[PDB]
Parts: C-alpha cells; sequence; structure tokens
C-alpha cells in the first residue's frame, strides 16, 4: 500500500463516555465505513473522573470555610491555598488513588468527610460508572479497544519510549488528574503503533462547501473564508436537525435565516453534506494550522512515523525538565533565569524559539485550579499543540516534507466551541457567589462589568456563562438600557438568558 492504513483512533478516557461523546462517533463511522474504529478507553482507571471530582468538592469546601474565618482575603492569597489543598489531598499517603479500588476507598472517604448526603450521592454515580463500563465491555456494536494493550503493543516495538510514555501517561491520570495531557500522551501512542488519523471527540467531519456555494444563499464574506463565517453556525443546525443524543443544541440556535436553515435541513437529509476523508501518503505525519497554530487535535500517520519519534522524545524530555524543575525548587524570576540557561547547557535547548516554555513549568500544578490564558498554561507546552508546533520548526519538517497540512475534521463544531472566560479578581467573586458569600458594592460592580464583557466578546453568537453567573446576575435588581438590550441579544442564541429577557 501506498497510502495511511483506514484506522480512525479517538480517546476517551478517566471515566465512561457521556451521550454526545457516543453520538458524534457514530457520525464519524456512517460517513467513513471504509475504516476500522477505534475508541481507546482505560476499564483499569475508571474513576479518574470521579476521584477528580471528589477532590475539587473537598477543595472548593475546604476554601469557603477558609474565605468564611479569614475575610479581605485577596485572589493570590485564594488560589495559592486552593493548589496548596489540591497538592495535600493527592500527596496524602492515606488517601491512595494509584487503582480503581484504591480510588473507591479514598472516593468514599471524602464522601463522609463532605456532607450529610454525600455518601450515597458519591455511592450512586460509582454504580453509575460500573454500569456504562458494563454495556461498554460486553455490548456488542461497541468499537472499544484498551489502552493497557496499547501500551503491551508499543512495548514490543519501542520499549524505551513505551515506558516512558506510560510513566507520562500514569503521571498525568494520579498526580495531576489531567485526563486531556494523558489523552495528548495516548493519541500518539495509538498513531505511532497501530497507524492511521486521530481526531478529538469533539469534532466532525468536513462538509462540502462547493455544495454550500452552488446553493447561493451564503455569500455575505469579502474579507474572509466562508468557513470563518458561517461554519460554526453550519454545524449548528446540521446537530440540532440530526438531534443527537445528548446534544447542546437542544437549547441553543443559530442567526442563521429561515432560508439557509432550511437549506442546511434538506442538505442534512439528503447526507451528501459531510465529506469523507481523503486518503494520506503513508510516510508523512499530518496536521492542521488552518486556525491559528499547529493543533494536535486531528492528526494522521502510519506506525513507526520518524516525526512521531521525533515529537514523542521531545514530550519525553519535557517530563525530563518538569522533573529537575520541581527539584531545583524555583521560587523568584532569578532562579527561573539560571535554570533556562541550566537546561539550555545540559539539554542543548537554544533559547528564545521557545522562551515561554520554562515559565510555563510554574503553572504546571496551577493548571485547572487557577484561572489562566490557556496561550500560558503548562499542558500546552508539556503535551499539547505548543510542543508539537515547536518540533515542527526545529525539525524544519514542513520544508523537509515529513510534516503536511491536511483538513482531518473540523473545529467549527458545538461540542468543540461550547466547550478561560473569567480570570483573577474576577473568578474569585464568581467562586464567591457559589460559597454563598456577600459581595460588596465595587466586588458586584467588577463582576457585573466582567459577566457583560464575555457576552460583548462572542458578538452574535451563544456565550455559555457557568449556571452561578446566570444565578449571580439574577440576583441583581437594575441593569442599564444597554445591558438589558444586550441580555435580549443573548437570549435569542441562548436558553439560559430567557429568564434574563423575561425582565423586558
Amino acid at each position: 500500500n501506498n497510502f495511511i492504513t483506514h484506522n480512525l483512533h479517538t480517546v476517551w478516557i478517566g471515566g465512561p463516555l457521556p451521550d454526545i461523546t457516543k453520538s458524534y462517533l457514530k457520525v464519524w463511522r456512517d460517513i467513513n465505513p471504509d475504516y476500522t474504529h477505534i475508541t481507546w478507553i482505560d476499564t483499569d482507571n475508571k474513576f479518574v473522573a470521579l476521584y477528580n471530582n471528589a477532590v475539587k468538592e473537598l477543595r472548593e469546601y475546604t476554601l469557603k470555610q477558609y474565605l468564611v474565618g479569614d475575610s479581605n482575603a485577596t485572589a493570590n492569597d485564594y488560589y495559592d491555598q486552593a493548589v496548596q489543598i489540591e497538592r495535600g489531598v493527592r500527596e496524602n499517603v492515606y488517601l491512595p488513588h494509584g487503582n480503581d479500588i484504591e480510588r473507591i476507598k479514598t472516593i468514599k472517604k471524602i464522601a463522609g468527610s463532605l456532607g450529610d448526603n454525600k455518601v450515597q450521592e458519591y455511592r450512586t454515580k460509582i454504580e453509575t460508572i460500573e454500569s456504562s463500563f458494563v454495556e461498554m465491555i460486553d455490548g456488542q456494536q461497541g468499537h472499544y479497544q484498551h489502552v493497557s494493550a496499547l501500551f503491551e503493543q508499543f512495548s514490543e516495538m519501542d520499549n524505551l519510549r513505551a515506558t516512558a510514555l506510560k510513566q507520562i501517561y500514569e503521571r498525568e491520570i494520579n498526580d495531576r488528574g489531567n485526563l486531556a495531557a494523558a489523552s495528548d500522551i495516548l493519541r500518539l501512542v495509538a498513531l505511532q503503533t497501530q497507524g492511521g488519523v486521530y481526531i478529538d471527540t469533539d469534532l466532525l467531519p468536513h462538509i462540502d462547501w462547493d455544495l454550500i456555494e452552488s446553493t447561493k444563499l451564503f455569500l455575505m464574506n469579502d474579507n474572509n473564508s466562508v468557513e470563518r463565517v458561517y461554519s460554526k453556525e453550519i454545524y449548528l443546525e446540521i446537530e440540532k436537525y440530526k438531534q443527537l443524543t445528548g446534544s447542546k443544541t437542544n437549547k441553543i440556535r443559530s442567526g442563521l435565516t429561515k432560508s439557509q436553515i432550511n437549506e442546511i435541513q434538506r442538505l442534512t437529509e439528503e447526507n451528501n453534506l459531510f465529506k469523507h476523508l481523503n486518503e494520506l501518503e503513508k510516510n508523512c505525519f499530518y496536521s492542521d494550522n488552518s486556525v491559528r497554530g499547529w493543533t494536535n487535535a486531528m492528526l494522521a500517520c502510519n506506525e513507526n512515523n520518524g516525526f512521531m519519534n521525533a515529537l514523542m522524545d521531545r514530550i519525553i524530555l519535557n517530563y525530563t525538565i518538569l522533573d529537575e524543575f520541581i527539584i531545583s525548587n524555583i521560587v523568584t524570576d532569578g532562579e527561573m533565569l539560571n535554570f533556562t540557561e541550566k537546561m539550555s547547557a545540559q539539554f542543548g535547548l537554544n533559547a528564545e524559539h521557545e522562551g515561554s516554555f520554562i515559565p510555563s513549568l510554574a503553572n504546571y500544578y496551577k493548571d485547572s485550579i487557577v484561572p489562566n490564558s490557556p496561550q500560558a498554561t503548562a499542558t500546552l507546552f508539556m503535551t499539547g499543540p505548543t510542543v508539537l508546533d515547536t518540533v515542527i520548526r526545529v525539525e524544519e519538517a514542513v520544508r523537509r516534507g515529513i510534516v503536511k497540512k491536511e483538513a482531518i475534521a473540523s473545529l467549527y463544531t458545538v461540542e468543540e466551541t461550547f466547550s478561560s472566560q473569567f480570570y483573577d479578581k474576577a473568578a474569585f467573586y464568581l467562586d464567591k457567589v457559589k460559597f454563598d458569600i456577600s459581595l460588596n458594592s465595587a466586588e458586584e460592580g467588577i463582576l457585573r462589568d466582567s459577566c457583560f464583557d464575555v457576552i460583548q466578546q462572542s458578538k452574535e453568537q451563544a456565550t455559555h456563562l457557568p449556571d452561578i453567573a446566570i444565578k449571580f446576575l439574577e440576583s441583581l435588581n437594575n441593569f442599564t438600557w444597554k445591558q438589558l438590550e444586550l441580555l435580549i441579544k443573548a437570549s435569542e442564541f441562548s436558553d439560559q438568558y430567557k429568564t434574563l429577557a423575561t425582565l423586558a
């Protein structure tokens, strides 16, 4: 053969697959049936997702009691306690989470320590997870395969890389509980072991834009692409018409006309809208940089890919640097600059090309706890798309022709787009609302201004504000005419704002 093996790899780990994740995968099989569909699952790590939630619930409860005891405390004082709490609950030797058996005993221990009816609440969640995993394993029409066998299969090819990649995988599952970072590893292992195409579960196949042109209903774009204008709205109506199980489309709408919607609806019913995956050249690594930067959301390569090995080694080196960063106990911006040069001399890493990689390491245990710009989170630089982009640059891959751009999946889907909003000081007040902590005239004013700033950002589309933000806005009584006029525009796209629109 001269093309990459017809395998469509997918990764869902830590807990059972949500209704919409399964719904999205169905579409991919219906569009590409001549492909072997594989969804990598961890049967040995079924209660990671739930353990993570058990720790967060305790973290949030301890933070509420901290703010009660110590008022006037700043956001920096708050988030420093938040990281410290998460570290304590995970690093505590008498609360083990190494395996599913250990996790259950630790989960139950936190349930009793939490609330009055939190023991049964968590017992109920446990049984739901067990039941869903049983449905996956024994149930036919399941295209699932285990991670345990994948690593075993990769240890057979490259035990050196397999062993290092397993350590990093297991580290993100336990030490951090970052399921996405662990997925950033699995997606590479699958592609290097079996070969084929990896896609994020939050993506859907590309649609024929030549068919969208032929309708002549989508033309209003002079200094932009039809995709960057209409694609988000189109993938919303496709999903809404398809009425996918557990879809968010039931409570949201698009700014498309009756004429435009009616066209999408008939094309979806004709099922000639989605495009099948293109045949890709065997000895080549594929990705997409259509939306800014290269993404690890969609990848494609045949087994034992040269570039994949280069990318793997770099991720391995990143954790080698991290282990050295942790023990070095970097506090000041002073020690940071010394370390940057120390690693540039030790691992021959030329600075400024990735001048933001080493500073991002301070955010490793802060990630998913402390609100920070995704452009500054450690995960991106560690296993994410930033490390991929760096390898592409260093290896001169685009020029060498070993890495080529290919549009694999659309990132304009409802899932990818619908799933930080508030940051330092602003998100701190939002957490105060959650813990039933009263905000002063000034604090209430900063958050309201921030809530509306977020609604203005997504100019003419649905904004998914947290339930506690909506509860906060609903608790307020007098809004400016413009503020009220904006909440009206928001209600046309999202049903969360229908109560706030009732006000007029």
